[PDB]
């Protein structure tokens, strides 16, 4: 028993993470196969960063202007092609450690994991939602971009997220690892807005039948209601609108725990409308967004992976 | 910037895991170089965990009783020895992915990372505190027990935690990799209490100060207060109480931050007194004690590893 915001293992990934140096700047890239993939503003100083002509600026820059390091081995940048906002650095050399990969575009409200990591070492792990604003709140010091996120099916890592930029509020922004930002962010430092953030509700959903199941019922209230009159509420507090596919998602949930979804939800309401009054759930004193519908089944049934 | 409860890379403990088998039960192993430490409790069954005469139930089992697998491949048991309460399994073949590593006996409020098992297969990583009633407040399903808990120096990895047993309040139970439990714990299905848990408090203002590093002021109080006045607050509250060593151990943070030590206990007993009134600090609505003051310095400081 017992409920944690539970990262994918890291290892599959820790062994494809590279330093990545273009004149004096210095990031973490991604090895897979012969192809270093990391964010195209490694090519940018400080001054750049405002106001970068990337196709200007990579013209500029040469194969050998590229140092790729792993651990104290050095990669030799044989060709370097840009793609969005992702420079692929073919090496000469396949990375021995390629795991099973997958290229992926998650969507909003999806998790994953990020290996934080600073010239090209790792140093922690953990598990985050992409916002419905295509933000994710992280924790990226200085030379942490090209951190990855990821998710883990048995033996096949899917690559959704690098990191790119801190945003002037302090919350990071990125790319899939096609280069195609998520969200209505450029890779220059300029004021960029992101639109208002909203709760995932199926999420929200999902943790309060973690906490079924984990013996926190203090929520299953007296009432039910209706799915439109449900996201008429969770409008008022910033809650995304609840589908049918998010019905049929919370499916196995509702049928492991003898509560019908829209009960949930009748619940839950009531939690927006009147809060929780000093108490917990899970030991949050806040609804929590960022465990999925399958990360709490996977939780709760303890399904492993390679 | 931002701030994460982040795990260490698990790649290391990752290739150390294995899938121990004794009769019916099967659970996880640690496999460092030619020895698998695993709970005791592997040779027991249901019944006998009510109370287990661990001699004379090991007496009963040999050496050909043990299947010891790692991923496709089976080890075979060369020998097998009771050290308190972990079971050392002695293989013919040494762990070729074995870290350096070390044992350890962490005291009460120190972190670590969980990596979470089952069948000798990783599942998820996250971190947590040893309360000081010596539990953790874990996610362990059934057969996850051997999963173990660890710390990274740079390239030494620190094994300090092997899970053994759920207490009957959902609250988990283990011991060092020498087998003597923290805590008055015994492997045996009988009820067994934790004492009071406490809030670790140096923690509570590790964290604070990492508020601070990262913009959350407004608890930056107008007071400031007395080692011993402050220690009058937090028993109150339970929390235990602060040293001069807690004080000494602060130091880093305080001269970073600007803030001595005293004047953010002062802010820390408007917190306990006067609560929190429905704001949050670093995202959260609780006091978090889950971060030593080191876990700050190196998330704030992007320390990495091997």
């Amino acid at each position: 028993s017992g409920f944690r915001k539970m990262a994918f293992p890291s290892g599959k990934v820790e062994g494809c993470m590279v330093q990545v140096t273009c004149g004096t700047t210095t990031l973490n890239g991604l090895w897979l196969d012969d192809v270093v993939y990391c964010p195209r503003h490694v090519i940018c100083t400080s001054e750049d960063m405002l106001n970068p002509n990337y196709e200007d600026l990579l013209i500029r820059k040469s194969n050998h202007n590229f140092l790729v390091q792993a651990g104290n081995v050095q990669l030799r940048v044989i060709g370097h092609s840009m793609q969005n906002c992702v420079l692929k650095l073919k090496v000469d050399t396949a990375n021995p450690k390629t795991p099973k990969y997958k290229f992926v575009r998650i969507q909003p409200g999806q998790t994953f994991s990020v290996l934080a990591c600073y010239n090209g070492s790792p140093s922690g792990v953990y598990q985050c939602a992409m916002r419905p604003n295509f933000t994710i709140k992280g924790s990226f010091l200085n030379g942490s971009c090209g951190s990855v996120g990821f998710n883990i099916d048995y033996d096949c890592v899917s690559f959704c997220y690098m990191h790119h930029m801190e945003l002037p509020t302090g919350v990071h922004a990125g790319t899939d690892l096609e280069g195609n930002f998520y969200g209505p962010f450029v890779d220059r430092q300029t004021a960029q807005a992101a639109g208002t953030d909203t709760t995932i509700t199926v999420n929200v959903l999902a943790w309060l039948y973690a906490a079924v199941i984990n013996g926190d019922r203090w929520f299953l209230n007296r009432f039910t209601t209706t799915l439109n009159d449900f996201n008429l509420v969770a409008m008022k507090y910033n809650y995304e609108p609840l589908t049918q596919d998010h019905v049929d998602i919370l499916g196995p949930l509702s049928a492991q725990t003898g509560i019908a979804v829209l009960d949930m939800c009748a619940s839950l309401k009531e939690l927006l409308q009147n809060g929780m009054n000093g108490r917990t759930i899970l030991g949050s004193a806040l609804l929590e967004d960022e465990f999925t519908p399958f990360d709490v089944v996977r939780q709760c049934s303890g399904v492993t992976f390679q």
